[PDB]
C-alpha cells in the first residue's frame, strides 16, 4: 500500500505513521497506534471512563497542548488488547500519504 | 527501508516525502525531489526559479530550469535546501 504520517491538528507536529497503527474504532473515531512519537505526551493524571470502567491517561501534543486521545492503562480481561495502546481521534490529526 | 516525510522549518507543513527522492551525489546542502506537495510553491550558469512554501512564505530551495547536458539529471527536480526543512522517519 501506501504508508500515513499523522500531524497533530493545531500545529502539524509528526505524531506518529500507519506503520505502528494496529486497529480502529468506529464509535469513538480514534485510531490505535502500537507506538507514538516523542510529541505525544501523557497527562500524568488518571481518569476514569466513561463508556461501555477502565482507567485511562489523555494525550497531548507537546507543542500546542492539543488534546489528542487517551491510552489505556487499566482494563478488565476483555479489553487487554487495547491496554497501552495510544488512542488518537480522528478529529485531532491530519494524515499525510505517501506518494504524489 | 523506512521512508521520509520532508517538512517545512518554519510551519512545519509537508513539503514531500522520500518517495519522490533523486539520489545525487554532485549537490551538498539540497535534497532533491522529484515531485512535492502542494505546499512547496513556485514563485516569479543556469536559469532556475525559487521555490517557497505555500503556507509561511519561507525560502524553500530552487528548481533548474534550463540546464547544460551536464545538468540535465538536475533538471524539473525541487531541490530543497536542507537548512530549510526537516524530516520525520517512519517507524520512530
Ligand atoms: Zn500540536
Ligand atoms: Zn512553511
Amino acid at each position: 500500500e501506501r504508508p500515513l504520517v499523522f500531524l497533530c491538528s493545531g500545529c502539524r507536529r509528526p505524531l506518529g505513521d500507519s506503520l505502528s497503527w494496529v486497529a480502529s474504532q468506529e464509535d469513538t473515531n480514534c485510531i490505535l497506534l502500537r507506538c507514538v512519537s516523542c510529541n505525544v505526551s501523557v497527562d500524568k493524571e488518571q481518569k476514569l471512563s466513561k463508556r461501555e470502567g477502565c482507567v485511562l491517561e489523555t494525550l497531548c501534543c507537546a507543542g500546542c497542548s492539543l488534546n489528542l486521545g487517551y491510552v489505556y492503562r487499566c482494563t478488565p480481561k476483555n479489553l487487554d488488547y487495547k491496554r497501552d495502546l495510544f488512542c488518537l481521534s480522528v478529529e485531532a490529526i491530519e494524515s499525510y500519504v505517501l506518494g504524489s
